[PDB]
């Protein structure tokens, strides 16, 4: 009976010791394994293992509770997405680019670097621990996990096509947007004029228009009464507002955004740039870095600061 002693924990925080029978496969004595994100559940230990840390399923009720108090999350399968995904993001390169952690184009991760280069220039807190501690380190330019963790809460597997708008909403569910409050009026010649309170991601995301300045003055949306109406922002309470539309042509001024996706292609196959308001336009595409003064370029969402705004509008 030779052993080795390893830890075990499902949040990389709570680590238990166990002696491991090295004649037995990880999966045998623990269930389903991991390190550092490679799956060993069919491996035996090696001695190379000696007081390393691994990742096991939770098969008790307190390791139960310690993943839903890191991830906010009882799904089962949280875990081995986590893992799979970490498994190919720890081999990715994160350079700073601009003074942003970007990623180095691999397996179709121009919508995750477009992502993780947006967040680091907008104002959110997230709920779950593993986010908000993985984002902190992936501000100081170790992004493996955070992208990890970004692919198992969308439910998204490295190489799948992915959009960006739709990322940012399923994180934007996983943030502290409770503050958040959008007040729209919508103006009908028929049924007359109603307001409507919106919180959370509804508060801030919209999808038709790029222009926040024109959300402001009104966008011609269907009434349920068959007529086209106007709906305009009232009141807006939050660090920032998104504004998304399907690619097309648009001018991007320095100064009046604060970042924006552009989308080059067909639907869904097509790949994602990042440009950023400085001192001048930067264009962040991975690892490669274009300026210019100006830009004309097919965008699809564009982030705009904020924390207080009410129309002049009677
Ligand atoms: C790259 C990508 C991955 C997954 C998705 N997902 C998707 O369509 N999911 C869905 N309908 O459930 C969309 C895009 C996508 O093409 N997004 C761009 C920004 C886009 C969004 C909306 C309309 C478009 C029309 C033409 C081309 C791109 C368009
Ligand atoms: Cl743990
Ligand atoms: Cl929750
Ligand atoms: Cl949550
Ligand atoms: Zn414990
Ligand atoms: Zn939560
Ligand atoms: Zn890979
Ligand atoms: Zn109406």
């Amino acid at each position: 009976v030779r052993t080795i002693k390893v830890f075990t924990t499902v949040d990389n925080i709570n680590l238990h010791t166990q002696v491991v029978d090295m004649s037995m496969t990880y999966g045998q004595q623990f269930g389903p394994t991991y390190l550092d994100g490679a799956d060993v559940t069919k491996i035996k230990p090696h001695n190379s293992h000696e007081g390393k840390t691994f990742y096991v399923l939770p098969n008790d009720d307190t390791l139960r509770v310690e993943a839903f108090e890191y991830y906010h999350t009882t799904d089962p399968s949280f875990l081995g997405r986590y893992m799979s995904a970490l498994n190919h993001t720890k081999k990715w390169k994160y350079p700073q680019v601009n003074g942003l952690t970007s990623i180095k184009w691999a397996d179709n991760n121009s919508y995750l670097a477009t992502a993780l280069l947006t967040l680091q220039q907008i104002e959110l807190k997230f709920n779950p621990p593993a986010l908000q501690d993985a984002y902190y380190r992936a501000r100081a330019g170790e992004a493996a996990n955070f992208c990890a963790l970004i692919l198992a809460y969308c439910n998204k597997t490295v190489g799948e096509l992915g959009d960006v708008r739709e990322t940012m909403s399923y994180l934007f569910q996983h943030a502290n947007l409770d503050s958040c409050k959008r007040v729209l009026n919508v103006v009908c010649k028929t049924c007359g004029q109603q307001q409507t309170t919106l919180k959370g991601v509804e508060a801030v995301m919209y999808m038709g228009t790029l222009s926040y300045e024109q959300f402001k003055k009104g966008v011609q949306i269907p009434c349920t009464c068959g007529k086209q109406a106007t709906k305009y922002l009232v009141q807006q309470e939050s660090p920032f507002v998104m504004m998304s539309a399907p690619p097309a042509q648009y001018e991007l001024k320095h100064g009046t955004f604060t970042c924006a996706s552009e989308y080059t292609g067909n639907y869904q196959c097509g790949h994602y740039k990042h440009i950023t308001s400085k001192e001048t336009l930067y264009c962040i595409d991975g690892a490669l870095l274009t300026k210019s003064s100006e830009y004309k370029g097919p965008i699809t969402d564009v982030f705009y600061k904020e924390n207080s705004y009410t129309t002049t509008i009677k």
